[PDB]
């Protein structure tokens, strides 16, 4: 017998160009059905949406038994059509990358895929639940996800309350989305930013048995890419921003770039859900 | 709008020697076009509290796919009870997951129970399921109650799994009653391995926003009296040196509580069962 999952739905929405998306939703645990909420409730949306939806889920129905539960909020994760794999490389190098003169084709649709995100996914999402109202909204996204979250932040600040950036992918044109950084503080109720990384993704230990010329590579690998100096330079230009309500960075210990998903996903929703709003940074 | 699948899953029930019912849930790798595919050793790691932990242990294992150190990855089987509306049997689950002691209260003691089932019924319900599959090692993880199950598998059928994950140990539990099996455990004479850990805020509670200091020095005084951190390091300290363990690692999870770290630990948990195995001699 299969796994059946409670409390959630998917359906499928198109965007403006006929481009399918598998929008996946979920809901606390206790309710009976979608209608049984009421009120306000915040709505955490979640990009790579088929490699995060089950943990996002299973970690908001944990948080029921907290003592912080102030009743939780809507999981939407925001996928595409896939059997046997999390992601699709290439839909997602276009959605979730910034438009640069330099970038090869097949990048460069972030603000498409915001467009569909604000005009066609929250309206559904909405539809859905017609006696809740939002109460606020957070952007998550990890690695090219926690770079079109940066992008959502220094482009379109008032989208989202919450931006969730986890281990992104600031390599990819640090010329860009660090002179969107430098032109979102210089340019005259502010949203939130939220950075992380694992300390293993940078700095990798051996692993046991391995060779020399596979570990010398990982290093050279992790060295370019520059996960945490990166995201420390980028948090120390926010630093004094009056455009932004509250940074919080977080480097994850003994975390790789896959591992620290589980992690960041899981603070990422809890502290929106529960700890809102941030202190002042 | 449809239901939600779970693709590469399945569930079944099975039910102990008492006839007590319970819900097995089990995953394997993603990409397997089934469970056919799979062919000689895999890694297995059973879950207790299952309805809590399965989607995430399921999940972070597909995650693992991507990542630079993945071997072909595992199985997943979650423990857990015939459910709606929520994660956790409180019942039944303090029944199963306590160790007998003569003081006990009514509805505890049952961890002997429990473990005879998942060897006994659960280990080859799975192996049926995956005939082309050798299980290679097997690991028991828990948290909470689940935590201490797993100390008091180590501490008196140490043979029965090559692995214990203990996720934030009730060692508090009846007086600290764990401590008299974990001293005879390094007192007598391949060795298995123990995985502890606890979240840095479990005994040291920051205080919330907005929250009146009555209602916080009362979280602070039961944070004091279960000693989660320091009746753990207490253990550590005990076992550490001991014959009878090859490895034992010990992590604390900075800023985690005790309901957040079990993401945490159940993700890093598989993860070394499955792709850092043998751990190094500690």
């Amino acid at each position: 017998t299969p796994v059946p999952l409670p409390n959630s739905e998917q359906f499928y929405l198109e965007n403006d160009r006929g481009e399918p998306y598998l929008i996946q939703v979920s809901w606390p645990l206790h309710w009976e059905d979608k209608q049984t909420g009421r009120g306000p409730l915040p709505i955490i949306y979640i990009v790579d949406g088929n490699a995060l939806f089950l943990t996002a889920t299973e970690a908001a129905w944990r948080r029921a038994a907290a003592s912080h539960f102030a009743g939780g909020g809507i999981i939407v994760a925001i996928g595409y059509p896939l059997k046997g794999k999390l992601y699709d490389a290439r839909r997602r190098s276009f959605d979730l990358t910034p438009p640069t003169a330099c970038a090869p084709v097949g990048y460069g649709g972030a603000d498409v895929f915001l467009d569909f995100i604000e005009n066609s996914v929250r309206p559904a999402v909405q539809a859905r639940f017609p006696q809740v109202s939002l109460a606020r909204e957070a952007l998550y996204g990890h690695s090219y996800g926690g770079l079109l979250a940066l992008h959502a932040l220094f482009t379109r600040p008032q989208s989202f309350d919450c931006y969730i950036a986890s281990s992104p992918s600031i390599w990819w044109n640090s010329l860009c989305i660090l002179h969107e950084a430098k032109a979102f503080v210089e340019t005259k109720q502010s949203p939130s930013l939220m950075v992380s990384w694992g300390s293993w993704e940078q700095h990798p230990p051996r692993w046991a048995d391995e060779l020399l010329d596979h570990y010398e590579a990982r290093k050279r690998t992790a060295a370019e890419l520059r996960m945490a100096d990166n995201a420390l330079d980028l948090c120390a230009m926010l630093h004094g921003c009056s455009r932004l309500h509250a940074l919080i960075k977080t480097e994850y210990e003994g975390e790789d770039h896959t591992s620290v998903m589980s992690c960041s996903v899981s603070r990422g929703l809890t502290m929106f859900f529960e700890d809102w709003p941030f202190h002042q940074s």
